[PDB]
C-alpha cells in the first residue's frame, strides 16, 4: 500500500519528489528544504534512496540520503511509511545531518538530529 | 584525497565494500555486518550512497543507505572521510537504525543511535 | 518568563511534575509515563534536573533525567522552554533511553533516542 | 562493583568528579569539559545525576546533567557503567548537547548527538 513514489510534504514545509522503485526497492528523487543550517542560496538537490522488500509490505521502512547542491554537508533520514486507517500515508522520519570538519579532531561536534513528519501533496 | 572506493573495516568486525563514484556522488556497495538486532542469519547487503563534491574538499562527507537482506529494518550512515595524521583515511561515521513497528503508536521506539569508525581493510 | 516549575502533559499522554528550583538551577520532580519499552507495570518515577541560568533567558534552555522506578532502565531529556505565540510556554524535547546489557559487546544496540513536546497542563 | 564515585577521565581528556550517592541513587559532582562548541572561556560545571538502583547491579546504566557555568546550553548523558574482567571500569555513554536559539522556528537545528568513553584517574 504505503508507496514513497510522489510528492511529499513535511512539517517545516519541505517538499520532496520521489521516483519509481524498483524490485531491490531503488529510488531517486529530489529535495527542496524549507530551512537550512547554512548561510547559502538554497537549491533543489537528490536523494538516493532504498525501501525494505521483506515481508512487512504495507507499511515499509526506508531510508534516503541527500546530496546537498549548496552547502558541504549531507543528511540522511530513515523511517517507515504508515496508513493511519483513513488510508492516508504518513512517512515517520528522523535524521542526521553531517556538517564538514576540518580536522578529525573536530568530528565531536558535526552531527545533529531530529525529525521530520511528510504527508503528500494534493494535485 | 580521501576516497570511498574499496574495501573498509569497522570497530566491531564489520566489513563494507564500495566502488562507484559518479561525477555526481552517487556509489552502490555491499555491506557485511558482523552484528544485529534481530535473530536471523545475517546476509551480505547493498548499500546505495552519495558523495558531496562542493567546493571539491579532501575530506568530503557521504552518507549512505543500507538495505538489510535478512531483516525488516533499515540503517543509515553519515560520516567523513579524514586523512589521518599518520596518512590513513578514516571513515568517522554515526548512523540510524530503523526497526519496522506493527502500529505507528509504537513509532517513538522504533529508532537506534550509535557511532562507527572505518578503516582500510585492502593491505 | 517561562518557568519549569508545574504539571506539564506531552503530546504521548504522558505527564510529569516539577516543581524545585534554587537559584542555582536544581530542580526534581515526579514522572509519569504513559508509555514504555519494558513489560512490567509502569510506576511513577523520580527525576533530577537542572535550569541555565546564564544570562537570564526568558527561554532557558534544560535537562533532566528519570530513574525509572519500574525498570533497570534511564532516560535522559534536553530542551528549551519556549514562549509560544499563543503566550503559552512550550517544552520542545529530545531524549536518549539507555537501557542495559549483559555484556560490553552488545552495548551498540542499547540507546534509543526521539522526541517529546510538553505543554502545561494546569488550567 | 562498578560506583560512578570518583574522577573520571574522557576521551577527549575531559574529566569529571562524581561525589556520593544514595539510596535513590543520586549524586552530584563536577565537569571539566576539554572542548566546547562555544566562544567562550571553559569553567569547572556542575553535574546532576542518578543511577539506577533495581537488580542490575554489578553494572549500572546512569544518566547526568550538566549545567554549563559558561555557556547557554546544557548537555545530557545517559550509558552504563561497566567491569571488562580485569575489573577495570568503563563508562560508556552517549550525550546530547542543546544550544540555545530564540524562536521556537528554530527549534530543528539545537541538538548534537555523539559519545564519550570514561575510564578512572590514578593517584
Ligand atoms: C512546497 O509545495 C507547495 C505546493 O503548492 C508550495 O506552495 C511551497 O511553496 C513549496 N515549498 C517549498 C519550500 O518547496
Ligand atoms: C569481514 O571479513 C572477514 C574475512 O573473511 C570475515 O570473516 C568476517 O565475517 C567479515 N565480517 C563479518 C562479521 O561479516
Ligand atoms: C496522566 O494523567 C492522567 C490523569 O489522572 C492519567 O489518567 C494518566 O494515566 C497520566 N498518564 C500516564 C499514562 O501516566
Ligand atoms: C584532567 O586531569 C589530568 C590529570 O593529571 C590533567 O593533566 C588534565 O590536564 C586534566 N584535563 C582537564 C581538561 O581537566
Amino acid at each position: 500500500k504505503c508507496s514513497l513514489t510522489g510528492k511529499w510534504t513535511n512539517d517545516l514545509g519541505s517538499n520532496m519528489t520521489i521516483g519509481a522503485v524498483n524490485s531491490r526497492g531503488e529510488f531517486t528523487g529530489t529535495y527542496t528544504t524549507a530551512v537550512t543550517a547554512t548561510s547559502n542560496e538554497i537549491k533543489e538537490s537528490p536523494l538516493h534512496g532504498t525501501e525494505n522488500t521483506i515481508n512487512k509490505r504495507t507499511q515499509p521502512t526506508f531510508g534516503f540520503t541527500v546530496n546537498w547542491k549548496f552547502s558541504e554537508s549531507t543528511t540522511v533520514f530513515t523511517g517507515q511509511c504508515f496508513i493511519d486507517r483513513n488510508g492516508k500515508e504518513v512517512l515517520k522520519t528522523m535524521w542526521l545531518l553531517r556538517s564538514s570538519v576540518n580536522d578529525i579532531g573536530d568530528d565531536w561536534k558535526a552531527t545533529r538530529v531530529g525529525i521530520n513528519i511528510f504527508t503528500r501533496l494534493r494535485t
